[PDB]
């Protein structure tokens, strides 16, 4: 007996859960009413915290909260990717038997956990939420993973899964699991699926194909170190030296004012998705001086524009080693929470000729709804 299989996003920056019941696929909010949920864990004197909590608490607690553990799952220590990573992150990553983990203080000393462990977490956090939807338990889930994943990295997933007590049941490609939810799988003849995917700290770009049910991943490209968070920072920047020039005080060194910063940063761009012009505003940011700021949308696409154009590129790279040109793509998938951003797919859509993306399921939602509808042929 599966019971309700439930679909999982295990995602890099963020979580997201989903299940299909009686003829509709929902995602499930967590305690804190939001849809998805921060892949962060941190460890205090009193309190385990996952997902929003520990994100919160970040500036306080920075040695002891692990975020980003998605870059280093199923992967060794020596690996170039892992090396190069572990220099950017601001928690204490050792080698265990030739393996990347996690060195935090629980009770005031050092305790070591694995990027299973710590993703074992928030899956089992994503399962908590669901056995209150459902009012039942939860024992088995679908779970999603980049395409270019391999076994090492899918079997840790899995192993993830069994510590939260989930039997994951299927391991699924995530521009898979975003065409399934647009119901690409049922299509009555063969379509290339370009599935453009730029989150909050990667961006993915893969071609499908469908045919007769039958997914296959035909090509895959795109920038591991390029998102959402890279966009904030750019806005970062600007605030440090626009507070820098009104009351020199420059906060390049101050971790807890960085952190007020990128936090506002991320609400500015978030409104800029949907307005031309927001207010930046900390009260007492500095030594009891407020910040205040405006940033248009003319200007956030000024500072990141480059960096949207880089998307391009693996796009065109992906059409390239499939041998396809512009107009045999059938469909675009616009997925991942950047995505909402204007110039983004204004970007995409005149490097396709106009093209207009599908982008009617809600980007930070397709993939973990994609998951709970294959979930959903298991139950
Ligand atoms: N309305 C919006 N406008 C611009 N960016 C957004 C918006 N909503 C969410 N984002 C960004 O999407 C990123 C998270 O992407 P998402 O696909 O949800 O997670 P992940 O990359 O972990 O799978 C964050 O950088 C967030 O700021
Ligand atoms: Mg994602």
């Amino acid at each position: 007996n599966y019971g309700t299989v439930i679909g999982i996003d295990l995602g890099t920056t963020y979580s997201c859960v989903a299940v299909m019941k009686n003829g509709k696929t929902e995602i499930l909010a967590n305690e804190q009413g939001n849809r998805i949920t921060p892949s962060y864990v941190a460890f205090t004197d009193d309190e385990r915290l996952i997902g929003d909590a520990a994100k919160n608490q970040v500036a306080a607690n920075p040695q002891n909260t692990i975020f980003d553990i998605k870059r280093l799952i199923g992967l060794k220590y020596n690996d170039r990717s892992v090396q190069k990573d572990i220099k950017h992150l601001p928690f204490n990553v050792v080698n265990k038997d030739g393996k990347p983990a996690v060195e935090v203080s629980v009770k005031g000393e050092k305790k070591v956990f694995t990027p299973e462990e710590i993703s074992g977490m928030i899956l089992g956090k994503m399962k908590q939420i669901a056995e209150d939807y459902l009012g039942t338990k939860v024992t088995h889930a679908v779970v999603t993973v980049p395409a270019y994943f391999n076994d090492a990295q899918r079997q840790a997933t899995k192993d993830a899964g069994t510590i939260a007590g989930l039997n994951v049941l299927r391991i699924v490609n995530e521009p898979t699991a975003a065409a399934i939810a647009y119901g690409l799988d049922k299509s009555d003849k063969e379509h290339q699926i370009i599935v453009y995917d730029l989150g909050g700290g990667t961006f993915d770009v893969s071609l499908l194909s469908i045919e007769n049910g039958v997914f296959e991943v035909q090509a895959t490209s795109g920038d591991t170190h390029l998102g959402g968070e890279d966009f904030d920072y750019k806005i970062v920047r600007q605030l440090i030296k626009a507070f820098k020039k009104k009351h020199g005080i420059d906060v390049s060194d101050n971790n807890k004012a960085l952190a007020k910063l990128k936090r506002e940063a991320e609400k500015a761009k978030r409104a800029l998705s949907s307005q031309m012009s927001t207010r930046i505003e900390i009260d007492s940011f500095v030594d009891g001086i407020d910040l205040s700021e405006t940033l248009t949308r003319a200007k956030f696409e000024e500072l990141n524009l480059d960096l949207f154009k880089k998307t391009l590129k693996p796009v065109e790279k992906v059409l390239q080693d499939s041998g396809l040109e512009k107009k045999d793509v059938d469909d675009i998938v616009l997925v991942g929470g950047s995505t909402r951003i204007p110039k983004v797919q204004q970007l995409l859509e005149s490097y396709f000729d106009g093209k207009k993306a599908s982008k009617g399921i809600n980007p930070d939602e397709a993939v973990a709804y994609g998951a709970a509808v294959q979930a959903g042929v298991l139950s």
